[PDB]
Parts: structure tokens; sequence; C-alpha cells
């Protein structure tokens, strides 16, 4: 009961368009069964659909919009296309994404292969997406561009106790975007060889990301968050090219902590348009130069004076983290420019104690912009690798 | 083999009673029919209940008595209660909780949905319940009162290895209690608007619980502690009403790291009745007032000299943690009073280091009370910040 | 579509070869019917084969060479093994392990139950492996001997994205071995009463290993990881009595925090040849004696002075960690020495800050052996609870 497998649902009207054929074409019938079934608000438990391990197609995009419906699969399947499409595919045994594997193959007018939304009144919850695969095939105009218009899970309305995880993310422009989200859970999840990973706009309320291995694009975010408060950010391990690792604008109260994070160029942490009383603590920061040819030589516009940890934003506590940058004096943006770690912006009462950094070159553990105030810098650095513009700086040396 | 669907299975001296009507019947059935097959000691595998997606009313407590009974379903199907309870229904699309929905009906005599239990040797082993829905449906007598009676799952035998994920607790006096659990794991779950969410009492040993979101009420507890020891408590997402958020009572050696905490009242994070060497670190600790009106002016009877965290033991170490306080001049308690960060309330040894207080108004950040000895205090405010009433207090001040 | 039930599926050639007698050449010949269906690399999405609840003895080992193969099953179904041979068995309800339960029998030209791996080219990807149960059975010659030369799941070739979770490991010399893992996930696991517990050999990148429950033998490893990079380790509970609790061999960047750590011998976190930047904070630490008598007496051959926590490498961050040290004098390596809680056996840069230790005895809680260079110690005890063989080390007493 309330449990569909999309390979044996026939549509009705129209009994050839398959899982194979249609995926899209084939879950949004079901869903519309659903509906048909449960229409009263008081019996409205959801169902589950599972996706048996296959290669599936996915022409049209489902919109989701009922409550506590869960699509779930057998696997992540994950494949690096990346390396494929960088390499010479003669005699390989495999060309493509597996598991629960579907193609998203959606036209403009509907980028999104799931865009949950609902109108009225409750808004949508539990709705859970686990253990399958989406592969957006393939980058447009280059095969490097990490481009090509389609999005993989978007939650357009506000939403509570959403549940993503073991999920597969691969060569899509967007992989999850969640608008408004409510105690939201991702965690478990692979996302990567994705221009945009994990979009948390809008704004949000005690939202935990963890457990999470992400790599963007460099014209894209990994894990980013728009007006948050209580985001948990623990556990990922976020590997290289996005624009930035972890970006936040404007979220108060959040924390980052126990991660690994591992960046090619500036600004791989940000904390934009005055974020308030944030942890970043205990993380690994790896700033370093691309390591993979095809990519040699791309940027994200952001000189090395940036800071690989770059906040705007008033009490926020950036402490036991240890700085590993190994990058070409050659490579560092502006020539004869050491580089900064850590960078404070603007903002008041900010607290940067116990970091430790290392470094190929001279390099400016913590940098104080003029416009910061009351600042304190402990135990990171000595005197001549801390630069305060501000005058009410406290500074305490690592002996 | 050894799988059940609670749909399809006919209890055969009572054909009516469906999992619908009663699926606490139905799984006391099935489970007879287990112990019915598996009469060896050495032939005692267990077997997987499965809860298709649907609304489901228990009124029959379960007695869980075999190792290894998994009982899964395909969705946690969390939904606020609480708002619709607090709201206007009119027109709403959604008035209850989904997924695999088990609507907790149960009588006085026999509270718990699940009680797990045996007699006699071996320890209960392997136990998992996972990805289903436990609903209280209402608070009684007061519609936001937080109390009802029932308990959702209950482990009162000693138990090994035990799993619980991927679960959905609501409006239930008791979520989830377990009494001597060694290898315990409590993650992925979302547990909230219940008077109580997890409750280990008796004693424990190696716990883990970690990644779940939880919500309880004023007259309860949202992780409670009892003689543990090896307990790690990490990234959990604790939100607003219990009495306190995590509760320790004579617990050593543990550690509380990488939280989020936001509570409304004194006390979120209690260390009572002597407990020693436990790491409390990396946290985000904000206290704040209730801001949702129906539960405008609750409270926990504790005042703002208890402190948002209370120690009563030996050599803890409290750092690596951000406070954020925001309390309105008028609510806090005593008048005059300055709010209280870390209380140091008795013990030896105690060490609170690098530890950032925000707060609207004066506050002390650490206070170590006369009943304490040879306590440290290592950048977590100036001198004015810091009330040692002891005399071999040592203190450093934040530069 | 793409999905087996062990149980069901009959060995054609050899139909009364089952998955209880042999589930091993049961699995063989499913494996064997998928390659014979996805002959196309560009049409290869693999399966699922599930185990259902049950004891099937394996004889036949599993050679995994599909991309994106799922093997699941309902339970870990850990059980005790070790308090089973060293207890009397009368009126016992249970003498064996649960769920999906496997028990390796494996011949000694083929240890592992399962061994994955390919030739050619496209690294194995996407291999997911639940929610199931490896069983060793017992230790050979001795019942407490921790060897019986089985292995449970074994990668030989390079992979990318592989996933463990929800799995049980008990009573196995080795459980789990990985070599040259890539985005490896090994999480929400039961791996315990093994010779050796996970291994990472050969190399790895950006590989997690969290939410598991650890225990290894005298001599083994808990947790072992070989010229890793990008390794984070975060949220496991190790406890008692593998030789070391983790260990890595030449890691550098990796990240060891938010732990708990319970061990009965010297050395139960190491940093050995050479391991370079790595951040090892937020962790509990305890050291102890055996508590279990059949055990007691037993060691790792390593001394006192050794070190709980033992560092060879350059730029490695140890702070914020909790030490609790109980250890009878009378066990205590050499007669008459200090425990030493963190040592510094050779290497450039270190940083020991913010360690708190509590022991019963007289210990340095930090040594630098004379090879050290520009050590750093801050906040980790007394001066004389410190010893620099180093005239470079920069020392700042705790107050
Ligand atoms: O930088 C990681 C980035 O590159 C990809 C290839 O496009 O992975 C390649 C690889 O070699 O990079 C890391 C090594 O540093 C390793 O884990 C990889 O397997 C890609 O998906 C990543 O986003
Ligand atoms: O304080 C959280 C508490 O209130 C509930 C309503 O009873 O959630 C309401 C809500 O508005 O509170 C938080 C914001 O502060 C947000 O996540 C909610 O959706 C409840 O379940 C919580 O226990
Ligand atoms: O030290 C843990 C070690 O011992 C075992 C028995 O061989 O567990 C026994 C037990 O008593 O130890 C811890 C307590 O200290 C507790 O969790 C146990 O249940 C074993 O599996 C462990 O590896």
């Amino acid at each position: 009961p309330n449990t569909y497998d999309v390979t044996t649902w026939r549509i009705k009207a129209h009994p050839e368009v398959t899982a194979q054929s249609d995926i899209g074409a084939v879950i949004n019938d079901i869903i519309a069964d659903i509906k048909q079934r449960q229409t009263s608000p008081d019996a409205r438990p959801g169902a589950a659909i599972i996706i048996p391990p296959g290669d599936y197609d996915l022409h049209t995009q489902v919109v989701v919009d009922v409550s506590y419906l869960t699509i779930a699969g057998f696997g992540h399947g994950f494949f690096s296309r990346s390396i494929l499409d960088n390499s010479n595919p003669t005699g390989w045994q495999n060309l493509q994404p597996g598991a629960s594997h579907i193609r998203v193959l959606t036209s403009p007018s509907a980028p999104q292969a799931f865009l949950v939304k609902r109108a009225g009144d409750p808004r949508l919850s539990g709705i859970v997406f686990r253990d399958f695969c989406l592969d957006g095939v393939g980058f447009t105009p280059g095969k490097n561009s990490y481009h090509n218009g389609k999005t993989g899970i978007e939650v357009a309305s506000d939403n509570d106790s959403f549940h993503i995880t073991g999920m597969g993310f691969v060569y899509l422009e967007h992989a999850l975007i969640v608008r408004g989200a409510d105690a939201l859970r991702v965690n478990d999840n692979m996302i990567a060889e994705c221009g945009n990973c994990v979009e948390l706009t809008g704004a949000g309320q005690a939202t935990i990301v963890s457990g999470n291995h992400m790599g963007a694009g460099p014209d894209g975010v990994t894990l980013l968050a728009e007006n948050h408060e209580g985001l948990l950010v623990t556990g990922n391990n976020l590997f290289p090219r996005g624009r930035s690792l972890i970006e936040f604008t404007g979220c108060n109260r959040c924390s980052v902590t126990s991660n690994r994070l591992q960046g090619f160029y500036p600004g791989m942490l940000r904390l934009l348009n005055g974020c308030k009383e944030n942890l970043i603590t205990a993380n690994h920061i790896r700033r370093t130069n691309e390591g993979y040819p095809p990519f040699i030589g791309r940027g994200n516009g952001l000189d090395d004076l940036y800071g690989v940890v770059h906040i705007a934003g008033d009490n926020n506590l950036i402490s036991d983290n240890l700085f590993a940058y190994n990058v070409p004096p050659a490579n560092i943006a502006p020539a004869g420019a050491q580089p900064t770690q850590i960078l404070i912006a603007g903002g008041d009462a900010n607290v940067v104690a116990l970091n430790h950094v290392v470094s190929d070159v001279a390099s400016q553990h913590v940098v104080l912009d003029a416009s910061t105030t009351h600042s304190k810098v402990l135990d990171s650095g000595t005197a001549s690798q801390i630069t305060s513009y501000s005058s009410d700086t406290a500074i305490r040396p690592t002996p």
C-alpha cells in the first residue's frame, strides 16, 4: 500500500512512456494517483516511490506537491564524468553513473528534475529524497564549463522537516536548492562535479548539513546559506572547485565545525553581508593550486588578499582551525603580496583565537581591515604575521 | 523470508483487526509468529517488520522481546501539531503527520507504543527502529500541555548495540527511553514537540547521539543521560523548550561537541550530581526569550543565576563555545541581576577556556561558586565579566 | 528490475546450493547474471542484492567486479561473541549474531567474504555495502586470540565513491579493508570484537569515517590510514583493545575531531612515519587499565613513555582535547616512570594547545623529544608537567 515501483507502473493514457523513456512522466502520473486516492486533509499519509537499479531518462519535470513523499532508490551511483570527459575512453568498462540512475534531460522551460512546491496552507513537510542518482549528462558549450541549465532537486516553497540523504548528484548546474528550509537535513550525500551543490536560499531555521562529500564549480557555490539561523554544518568533506566552499550571506548564530575544506582559490569560507555571532571552529582549511590540468588556469576572480576565510559581520568566533596553504609564489595575486589566511573585512567584536597557519610563503595569518572595531586576535600568529588596521584591536602573539 | 509487511498479515483468530485499526495487535501477532518459528537460541536471526506509507492506529502496546528485530518504514513524516493547534485549520491541506504514521492511542496501563524487554540471559541486542512515525495525537488537558501519558519507544532491559535512526517522533509525553544502553546509536532522527525527547536512564556505555533534530517540553528533557560513560553527543541541532537541552546526572568522561543549542530558559546544558571529566566544546549556545506567542510566559522555574551552562562535578573542560544571549532586561531573573553564561556550581579542577560571550546586557561570563576549588578560567572574559567566589581560582583575562 | 533477493535465486547448475549453505556461491551466480545482462559499458547501472533476515553460511569468496553494486540487508545484528565465549551459555536465549547474518567460513586461499576488485579501466565506483552482518564465528587456537584468518569486506583495487554504512562486523581478523580509497564513506557502522576494524591502505583522498562504533584487537588496528590526504574522522566512538585506536602512517592534512577514544594501552592515537599538517582536536582521550578479566594481562608491547598520543611529523595541531588517565602505578611501564599524555617524537612546528589532563598519577602532559624543533606548547600543563628536550620549544604555562 502507497508503495510504487517506477518500473511496474503504466501510464494508462500513455502505455509505452516508461521509466526508461521518461521517468518524469511516470512519477507525475504516480503523484496524480496519490492525490487521486488521498483527498482528505486528515488522510494524506503520502507514499513511497521506489526507483530500481537502472538507467532512466527524465524529459518531463516532476512537480512534487504532496507532503511526506518518499522517492528512494538503492544507490547514489556516483561516477566522475569529469575524468571521463578529459580522458581517453578506449576500452573503458563504464562510461556512465549507475545505481538508480536518472538522466536529467530537462527542457529550458522546466530546468528542475524535481520541483517541490505547493500553494495554500500547510507548508510541505516530511518529504524525503534518498539513495538514488541525478546525472546532468554533460556540460554545454564547453565540456568543462559546469554549465547546462539543469537542476536536480529544487524546493521552492517553505518546507518543514525535509530529509535529503544517501544521494548522488553529478554534472548538474544546480544539484540541490532549498528555499525557506526549516529543520532540514542534508546528510550522507555525494554532490560533486556540479556547478553548484547545495543552495539554501531565502531564509532558514535549525537546519543541518553534515556527513556530505561536496565539489562544485568555479562559477558556483558548494554550500550556500541565505539568512539562516541555527545552521549546523559539521563533518563534511568539501573539496575542490566551487568559487567558495562555504558561503553564508547574512546568516546569524550558525556553526561550521569539524569539517574538511580543500579549495584552489581565494575565499573558500565566506561570511558576507553582515553575518553575526557565528562559530567557525575545529575545521581543516587547505588552500592550494588547482592540480588537475584540464582546469589549470581557471579562477574565481578573487585575489589572495580576499583571504582564505573572509568575515564581514559581528561577534563571530573563528578558532581552533588549521590552515595549510601551499601556493606557487607566481600564482599569488597580487605580485609581491603576502597571502591572507583570515581577513576580517568589517564588523565588530570578531574573535580570532588558536588558529595554526602553515604556508610555503610569508603570509599574514590574520588581517583586520580599517573598518573593523574591537577585534581580538589570540594565538593565531606572531606580531609580524598579524596586520591590524584598526587601533582598538587586542592582539596576543603566539609566543 | 523473515520479512513481514504489516498491511498483508492477518491475525488468524482476529481477521478484521488490521494495521489500520490496531497495528499494535498486528505487530504482536507477528512477533508471536517469529517466536513460533525461531525456537533455537542458535537459530534466532530475528526478522524485519515493514510499515507501508499510511495512517495506523495503535491501541495495543507492543512488547518486543526478540533480538535483532527491525521495524522499519519509509519516512519520519513529521508535522508540527503544535502550529496546527495554535492556528486556524480552515482550508489546510494537511491536519496530520505522515509517512509510516502510527497514532499512539495507548491505554494508561500500557503507556508505551513499543516496550522492549526480556527476562533471562543474553541481553537483547541488535534491535533496530527506523524510518517511521510515532504520533501522540494530542496533549491533555491543555492543548499546549506537552502531557498525555504516552510513550513512543521504551527499552527497559539492558540492551546491546541498539540502533534508532531516521525516525519521526511527535506529540508524545516521552518519545524515546533507553535504560542500560550499551553501544547504542541514536542518529539522524527528528524528535520534537514531545514532552521529553531522549532519556538514557539507569546507566550506560559507549553510546552515540548525533545528527538529531530535537525540541522538548518545559517540564521535560531534550537529551538526558544517567550515569553514562563514553557518551558522545555531536552534530545535533537542539532547539526550543525543554527545561534543559542537554542534561547529564553523574555521567563521567562523556563528550558534548559540535552541537547547536537554542533554548528559552536557564540551564540549557546541565552537568548535575557530580559529573566528572567531561568535554563540552565547540558548541553554539544561544539563550533567548520564547518566540512563539502560545508559549510566551512559560518557564522552567530557574532564574538567570543558574547559568546557561551549569556544572557540578570535577575536571570538566568547557571550552571553544560561543554564547549568544539575548533576553529582555525585564525577563531576567532576579531583577537587577546579571545573567550567568557559565556557572561552576561546585567541584574541583574545572577548566573554562576560550568561550566567547555575546549578550545584550552586562553578563557574568563565568561564575565559580564558593564551593569550587582549583578552577581555571582562560580567555572567557575580562576580569569584570568573571566572578570567582573561590580563592584558588586561576584566571587569565581575554586581553 | 536489477533487484535480487538471495533466498529466491536458484543456481541453475547447482539447485540445492542455497544462501543458507553457501550464500557466497549464490551471490557469485547473481553477479554472473548481472554481467550476463549488462554487457554495454554505456549500460551498466549495476544492481541490488537484498539479504533477508537470516542465518547464512559463506564458504565461497565473493568477487565483486561490477560498479554500483549494492548488497543490503535489514540489520547489523551485532552480538558480543566475546562475552559468550567467556561466560556460561546455560539457558542463554541467543548464542549468535542476527539480522541478515552471514557467517564467514572462508578457506585460507580466499580469506575475504567479499573481495572487490577489477582490472582494466574505469576504477570501480559507487559500490555500497549496507545493513547486514559479517560474523567470523570464532577465534583460533585461543578463543580470545582475535585471530582466524578471515576478512569481511576487502577492496583491493582503486575505488571511487564507495559507501559502507549500517553494517555489523563481528569476530573477524580483518573486518574492513579498503586500498586506494577516494571519496570513501564509512559511517554509522558497528565494527567490534574484530582483530582489525578499518584499514585504509595504499593511499587515499577525501575520505570520511564518522558515526562509527569500533573495538579491535591487541594485535590489530582500530582505524588505520596509509598515505591519506583529506581524511576526516569525526563523531566516532572508539573503544577498547586495538593496539591503537587511530593510526595514521604518512597521512597529510587529515582531521581527527569530535571523537570518543577509550583504550587500555599506550599509543591510542598514532601519527607515524612523517604525518604532516593534521588536526587532532575536540577529542576525549581516556586511557585506563583493561577492565574485562579474560583479557587482563594482555598488552601492545608499548610502555607509558610512548604516550597516549604519539606524533612523528610536522605542523600538526593537537588541541582542545581532554585526557583522562587512570592507570595503577604498578601497571605503569617503566617502574617509577611518569606517564606521557602527549609525545612529540620528532618533527617541526608541532603545536600543542589547550589540552586538559586528568590523571591519578604525576604525569608529563607533553613531552617534546630532542629531535623536535620549533614546537609550541600552550595551556597544556604547568612547567613541571611539561618536558622539552629541545631548546627552541616555546612554552606557556596553564596559569
Ligand atoms: O579537485 C577535486 C575535483 O577534481 C575532480 C576531477 O574533476 O577529481 C579529480 C580528483 O583527482 O581530484 C581529487 C584530488 O585532489 C580526487 O578526490 C579526485 O578523484 C572532481 O570531481 C573534484 O571536484
Ligand atoms: O522554539 C521551537 C519550538 O516551537 C515550534 C512551535 O511549537 O516551532 C515553531 C518554530 O516557529 O520555532 C522555530 C523557530 O524559532 C522554527 O524552527 C519553527 O518552525 C516547535 O516545534 C519547537 O519545538
Ligand atoms: O573494552 C571493550 C571491549 O570489551 C568487550 C568484551 O570483550 O565489551 C565488553 C564491555 O563490558 O566492555 C565495554 C565496557 O567497558 C562495554 O561497552 C562492553 O559491553 C568488547 O566487545 C569491547 O571491544
